């Protein structure tokens, strides 16, 4: 082909449009909560109703989540839960939340295509590094999720890039151009350390690029020029401002919108010592959850349906359209409507005793249930229920039967969702499963009607599996209790304030310090040695029914290339310097500079991202290389720049035979894994060996 | 004073004196089983005995200790069993055992006395730094015990000491002298690498020292000559040979020394190959050893207190101490004694059948345990055992249960320590776990007696960690199988011969494995963070009659004062580089080039021995940090003879008062803790409350 800045452009559109392409293309498909998306989308749920919580990691991409839940117009309540549950039928949106990592990722590919061409490669070598970056299975799969590692990766990009424009006005010091890429620069860096707390490994790597050149400019005896000592005190003076104070102060400000935005009580409100407590105004949900007491009468709604457990004279047929044989008992139902056949008295267990006032329900306690307008007794045993003979019936019994014979049979635990010992039961906060006592079912109900005989009113019947959601209830109202009564007029409510630096303060020890002891084990924890050549990938999400993987794995070609290229660089660095201690130089001036100037520098960014992981000794994941990967992806353009060299570029054939080889074999690897990578097409068990390179456990062979 | 050979020679003469009165006074008042005197005290012994054995460290030390026991004439067989045992009322010379590291101790001393007079510094200088590592109360500490810890820190010396001895011949190359220096620095590293593995730092040391000689003898342009590159290639093969072959030569013959000293059976046959069985001949010590079948009668006995699995007809209290309700069951102990209720019955897993003969237990099979006096069947299930609310009660069922409706309860697996697929469980030699197999807690015991309800003896509760070696029992008879039954006729005894290397290679992978995976919790495990100020310290062995305590810590005023002067060496090596960036020099030639290259050597023995325990994640304790603390009181007299310093030595008064101060202020401190380091004098409460300076767990306050 032919170099030029028309050509340079069409490369990097091009590289730019497949980057959107490839991080996009299918963005929806998992559509389900997946390896880390629970934590994240928590985090930015709770922003979004501004209720107060607790996390370990630096604000600033969850208040990106945030920001782009907020663009959209979704505040809802789905706070996510477990691992494996469906976002599209819960009114939620999740692409929204997920284009926000795909936007940085493809922004990332064009940063990379950017720092090379500022650099002053040639266009096979810029190409070279958009592409592996480009053509990687690893960076692909993490700017498909919510996770904030891309959020990372981008601005690592970012801060090479805004030091490699800052460095080249070094001859225009303390100019406006120079004060601008130096504050870009810093505001990069702050942003990378905003995101997680690894991203102080990128102030190493400006850091030392930092210290060389201050290195340089106290030299008494260079080329060019000399500074006296208060010149130089200006310089670092002005590094010191641009590359440590604003970043700390930018930091300090995306806490100081984390504050602002939490003003409510909500959960992560008990690590803080009680003033903070006085200060995040406890409100919203304390006026709508009112401690339920023995002798209330309440309403049981369920969460999914919003079904109210119901009652009425009506009892089960005889025969089922099966032929099995029911108790005849009264009906209990799921309806949708409010009306006095809701209406259920919550009873102690054991023997009959006089009403007494403020006993609470508590987590765990058993109870009965008595539906007021038959003056009954709810009651299940091992009769199977109308539609599914696995379950167990539900129906009601009379005083005599429900404190005699029949007692047991009576008796359901109140469990409260995430409840602890002793906890209140309350009206519409306390999420909770109604689990028979004798038999360990759980109160369950699902949306086909009953027939006509049921009134077309739910079913309700005891399922033998606890787990699922579908058995969460809730109790919307307590009727009996009045409107004026001291239960619901108790409020107690004064918030303080306190200044920003004391709750930042407090909020910083707590957050390091639960860092250093709050460590949750995962099987897919890998160690440093491991990420250069891809040794062992992790799983984030997995379906039997349609055999999908979506096993998070580099490139293999793309990563053992660059790996092999970063050995072949300091082989090379190596050569040079022995060569040169027996006086032969072997090289020009412009090929030496460069080789040590700028592909030194992303050797310096690799190393400065690779080596801190070895001195950190807690749980460390194959994306935690996936900065030091990105410089890795940098070299090798450049080592293709140089072994293939014959502004002197005279016949860059060979450099472009060795991208186009290079590439085509990277986008052949790339395709091989690209199904593990998203999960859309179901493979086949043979086609699952056939990834079996390096020992993945695929699971699914 | 003044300065004079004969002076030097006062001086060392003395200080060698007191190195050998502190190491060796009260040597023998522990006079019990310390804190790791275990695991190498048996090891010793197994040597005596030439039964072999299996240990993830390299043998030297073990040899040496071996020598030592030797040497008296003891060949005994008090192997070492528990911490806490008395060796005089057991006829073993502890006192020979303890007197090598002692004298390797005192030797340090004399060492490092002998690295700051050759290295050419005045007499306040080496007095200082002897002193300092003679006031230590940390080395005396080491010194003290059978712990192969000095043997490392003696080598690490050596080797030092070697080296500047090497490095000082520069000037007459491949002469006698110059080889032989070479040699013995590769021989003080080898013993080095043989004592500990962690002994590898010593050669990153040498290893730099090395490369840096090299680079200045690779220069083209270089004052002294200039070498050709074959004459470099002479330099680097001699230094390969002397630093790298010998020193490797050497450790693989301190394993073909341990393999000709070991070909008896003995505990650790079992990690090996069946090959290397069969090299070993079948001995006679603890000879017992018969494959275990379905239908015998054994006793089970806990490794670690000796107890017999036990069984009677007294049931559990319905009620504990704190409330918590048992399931009245059969009790199930741990006896000291010889009884029939130590009789079990091993039976197999899956419905009745009648007795068959022949059937072996394997490794993993799942088994019944019937207590033969009471004809019940041992069972574990989830409720709170006596004393452990978080472990399972162990109790036993009717034959009707065990084959009933609790019969998984019953099944429990037979885990062989370091079993492979389809191994024999034997009597005696077979050390197993027994795993519940419903919830895969492990069979568990502990010395503190029941009450008197359960007659005194040891609860039996069931484990939730597996890992602990006080889960590990062993079968010590079987009771039903008579002393003439064939099965006892012991077969074939052929014991053949392997090359040297294959049985050396099959033993270093195993024990790098077992490395990498048999790693032991301790309560008192350091950071490398804390130890150079001695922010925690490890308690090795106390009794409460006495109030004696031997609480293993460093001397605080020495360590603080040598960290404090590696922190002073920094800046002032920062401060000259960067005056001379100025272009001033502001050091004469002699003091720069002693700050550079004797002083820096020490260092770089810090360096090089600190700062790779970070980069290891594995356990490490304080006296990791005995070897480059060493290098530290190195730097420290060098800088007494820097700072304070006008062949010019003139008024050496300043460095005369300067040491005499710190040493004596040295003393102090050493003085204060010296009863924590030998624990004779029993020390009132308000006496240790003195000692809690850094926050150090006494546990006699
Ligand atoms: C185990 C050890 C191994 C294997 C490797 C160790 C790591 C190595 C080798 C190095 C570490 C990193 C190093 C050395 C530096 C990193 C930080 C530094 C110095 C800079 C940051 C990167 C950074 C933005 C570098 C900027 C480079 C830009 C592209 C230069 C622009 O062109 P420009 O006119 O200046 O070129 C020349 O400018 C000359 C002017 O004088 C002129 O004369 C020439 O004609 C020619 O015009
Ligand atoms: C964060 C970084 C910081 C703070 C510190 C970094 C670490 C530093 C500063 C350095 C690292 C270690 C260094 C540089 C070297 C270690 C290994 C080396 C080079 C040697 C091993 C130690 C080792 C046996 C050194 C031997 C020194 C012996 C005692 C010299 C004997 O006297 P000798 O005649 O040679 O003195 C002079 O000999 C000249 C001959 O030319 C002559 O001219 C002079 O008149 C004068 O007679
Ligand atoms: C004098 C200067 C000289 C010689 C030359 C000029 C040098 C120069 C101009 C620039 C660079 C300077 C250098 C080398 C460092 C400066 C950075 C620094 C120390 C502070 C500035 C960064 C900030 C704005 C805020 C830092 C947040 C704070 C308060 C603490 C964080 C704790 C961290 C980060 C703990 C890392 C482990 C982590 C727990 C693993 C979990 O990991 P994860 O959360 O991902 O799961
Ligand atoms: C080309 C050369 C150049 C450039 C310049 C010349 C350099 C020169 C002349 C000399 C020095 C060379 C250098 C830098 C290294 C050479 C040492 C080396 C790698 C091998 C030689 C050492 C040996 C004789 C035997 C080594 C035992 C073996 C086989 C493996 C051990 C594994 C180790 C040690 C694992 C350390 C962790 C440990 C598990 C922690 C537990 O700790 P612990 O057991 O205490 O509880």
């Amino acid at each position: 082909p032919a170099g030029s800045e028309r050509d340079y452009k069409i490369a990097f559109a091009i590289i730019t449009a497949l980057a959107f392409l490839t991080r996009f293309w299918g963005i929806s498909h998992p559509d389900q909560v997946v390896f880390d998306e629970v934590h994240f989308g928590k985090f930015a749920s709770y922003y979004l109703q501004r209720t107060y919580f607790f996390d370990v990691h630096p604000p600033l991409g969850k208040l990106l989540f945030a920001f782009m839940g907020w663009l959209v117009g979704y505040d809802g309540h789905f706070h996510f839960d477990n691992i494996g549950d469906p976002y599209v039928i819960n009114k939620v949106p999740y692409v929204a939340f997920r284009a926000l990592p795909a936007i940085l990722g493809s922004l990332t590919v064009s940063v990379v295509f950017l720092i090379m061409w500022e650099s002053g490669y040639s266009l096979p070598a810029c190409i070279l590094a958009s592409g592996l970056v480009l053509l990687d299975n690893a960076h692909i799969g993490q700017t498909r999720l919510i996770l904030l590692d891309a959020t990372l990766v981008f601005a690592m990009a970012c801060s090479l890039l805004c030091y490699i424009k800052f460095y080249k006005l070094r001859h225009e010091p303390f100019s406006r151009k120079w004060w601008k890429w130096l504050i870009l620069t810093g505001f990069a860096l702050s942003c990378d350390i905003s995101t997680k707390y690894v991203g102080l490994f990128a102030f190493i790597t400006i850091g030392s690029a930092v210290c060389i050149d201050l290195w340089d400019l106290l030299n008494i005896n260079r080329p060019k020029g000399a500074l006296t000592l208060p010149q130089f005190g200006k310089h670092f003076a002005a590094r010191a401002f641009g590359l440590i104070f604003m970043p700390f102060m930018f930091y300090l400000f995306w806490f100081q919108v984390h504050f602002s935005i939490l003003t409510r009580s909500g959960p992560g409100d008990d690590f803080m010592t009680p003033e903070f407590q006085e200060t995040l105004s406890d409100n919203i949900m304390l006026a709508n959850a009112v401690t339920i007491d023995y002798w209330d009468t309440i309403t049981i709604k369920h969460k999914e349906t919003k079904a109210y457990l119901h009652s009425h004279p009506d009892r089960y047929p005889l025969r089922y359209d099966d032929g099995r044989v029911s108790s005849q008992g009264q009906q209990v139902t799921g309806y949708p409507f409010n009306d006095t056949n809701n209406w259920w008295q919550i009873l102690p267990a054991g023997p009959f005793e006089e009403p007494k006032l403020g006993r609470h329900v508590k987590h765990r306690d058993l109870v009965r249930l008595r539906h007021v307008g038959t003056d009954t007794y709810l009651l299940s045993h091992d009769v199977a229920s109308p539609y599914y003979p696995t379950n167990q019936e539900f129906t009601t019994v009379s005083f005599n039967e429900a404190y005699g014979d029949r007692a047991a049979d009576t008796l359901f635990e109140v469990r409260i969702e995430h409840g602890k010992p002793g906890q209140e039961f309350k009206s519409i906060s306390s999420h909770f499963k109604l689990i028979h006592n004798p038999s360990k079912v759980a109160m369950w109900t699902h949306p086909t009607p009953l027939p006509d005989w049921g009134h077309r009113q739910q079913e309700i019947n005891g399922n033998k599996q606890i787990a699922p959601s579908s058995n969460v209830w809730l109790v919307e109202d307590i009727v009996s209790l009045p409107a004026d009564h001291k239960r619901r007029e108790k409020p107690e409510r004064k918030v303080k304030t306190l200044p920003f630096l004391r709750k930042w303060f407090e909020l910083q020890r707590s957050m390091f310090w639960h860092n250093n002891q709050l460590t949750a084990s995962h099987p897919y924890a890998s160690l440093p040695y491991q990420w250069p050549f891809l040794l062992r990938g992790v799983s984030f999400w997995t379906n039997s029914e349609t055999r999908q993987q979506i096993y998070f794995l580099g490139n293999p070609v793309g990563w053992w290339i660059a790996s092999s290229v970063l050995a072949i660089y300091v082989g090379i660095v190596l050569a040079d310097q022995f060569s040169l201690r027996r006086g032969i130089d072997a090289l020009d001036h412009r090929t030496r500079s460069r080789l040590y100037n700028s592909t030194g520098f992303f050797f310096l960014a690799w190393a400065t991202h690779y080596f801190p992981f070895f001195v950190m000794g807690r749980q460390l994941f194959l994306h935690h290389y996936l900065p030091a990967h990105l410089a890795s992806t940098l070299v090798t353009g450049a080592l293709v720049e140089f072994i293939f060299s014959p502004f002197a570029g005279q016949s860059l054939m060979g450099s472009w035979i060795a991208t186009a080889v290079i590439l085509a074999l990277v986008a052949w690897s790339w395709w091989f894994f690209l199904p593990l990578t998203y999960g859309y097409p179901g493979m086949s068990v043979q086609q699952v060996l056939r990834r079996k390179w390096l020992g993945y456990d695929l699971h699914f062979a």
